[PDB]
């Protein structure tokens, strides 16, 4: 009849992954494997950020600010004038044409004194900010959320290093605030009436989406979304849908996790579909450092032997980017 199954997203409460009772972590890292290589996604619960605020500091910044505002922040696609700015900065909506637009966050620690940003070395950039006044306690708190979602982060990288057989610090060891060039992206989807169709693309299975199939560009995903069912997920038996968790966060595996595994925990593909509602999409992409070299294994074969070259995370980051524009659109 052409219907649409629902994923299997297990909620896994993460919390043993703070602390010291390694048996529970092992059984956490039992429900991550699982997770991994089944449908690729997880609601990580229990993981102790209050995304109640982070909801409502994300809705008074995307309520209140101005179009003046949104080209002083704009990135490079959007403002010619800001050459540096190809990661962080506002990203604009399109009355008539695109409805979603977004600010995107990088390293806090990325100032004109850090030697990447000394060096011009691509994918790092300073943060732009709108004013304080106008603005208030929103960097500090958006600041403060890049380190609350950096510790939940960390130990859930601890749980995928577990779940592959490796010492807990097998990927966290990469994931550093001095280097990380992990980023936030605060996504606002409004709701619009009419909707524009221009802003509206059709899948080939005839699902109308708001943005197409993807893998996202890094070594896991932790992303929180308000009440609004809108992500499916790809299974050889066609998509499925996400239920919706406003509590927790929705985790998965990027393709630099796919890559160093050789494909053990695929990078799951997901596309979003058309909603007429206002909802927020806040991802916090979990990359490595641009130096950061994690050596391929195969978790099936008993030696872990894998041939796969190893991958420079500035390089898979770099090159992942600007495909991802080139194939689903400049967000
Ligand atoms: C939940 C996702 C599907 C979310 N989309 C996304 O996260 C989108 C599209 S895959 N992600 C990106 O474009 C990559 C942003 C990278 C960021 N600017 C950076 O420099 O690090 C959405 O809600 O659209």
């Amino acid at each position: 009849m052409g219907s649409v199954s629902k994923a299997n997203v297990p909620k896994i409460d993460v919390s043993p992954l703070f602390g010291d009772d390694q048996a529970a972590k092992m059984r956490v890292a039992q429900q991550i494997d699982a997770a991994s290589r089944d449908t690729g996604f997880f609601y990580a619960v229990n993981h102790g950020i209050n995304v109640q605020r982070l909801s409502q500091k994300t809705k008074e910044f995307h309520m209140s600010i101005t179009p003046e505002e949104k080209w002083d922040l704009a990135i490079r696609a959007y403002n010619k004038e800001h050459q540096d700015q190809v990661r962080a900065g506002y990203y604009l909506s399109i009355p008539g044409k695109k409805a979603v637009e977004s600010f995107c966050y990088l390293n806090p620690n990325f100032t004109p004194d850090h030697p990447r940003i000394q060096a011009k070395t691509p994918t790092h950039e300073v943060n732009v900010w709108p004013d304080e006044t106008k603005h208030p306690g929103f960097q500090d708190f958006a600041e403060q959320y890049y380190w609350d979602v950096f510790g939940l982060s960390s130990a859930l990288l601890k749980g995928y290093a577990l779940a592959l057989g490796k010492e807990e610090n097998f990927f966290a060891r990469h994931f550093k605030p001095d280097d990380t060039l992990a980023s936030v992206v605060l996504i606002r989807y409004p709701y619009l009436d009419p909707y524009p169709e221009a802003a509206i693309k059709t899948a080939a299975d005839g699902t109308k989406l708001s943005f197409e199939w993807h893998e996202d560009v890094s070594l896991i995903t932790v992303l929180y979304q308000s009440n609004v069912q809108n992500l499916q997920v790809e299974t050889a038996a066609g998509y499925q849908d996400i239920e919706a968790d406003d509590t927790g966060y929705l985790i998965n595996c990027g393709s630099y996790m796919a890559h160093l595994t050789n494909n053990y925990y695929k990078a799951p593909i997901a596309r979003v579909k058309w909603v007429n509602a206002e909802r927020q999409s806040l991802p916090f992409f979990v990359n490595l450092g641009y130096d950061s070299v994690i050596d391929p294994f195969d978790p099936r074969e008993p030696n872990g032997k894998s041939d796969r070259e190893p991958l420079s995370y500035g390089d898979y980051l770099q090159n992942g980017l600007v495909s991802l524009i080139n194939k689903n659109g400049q967000t």
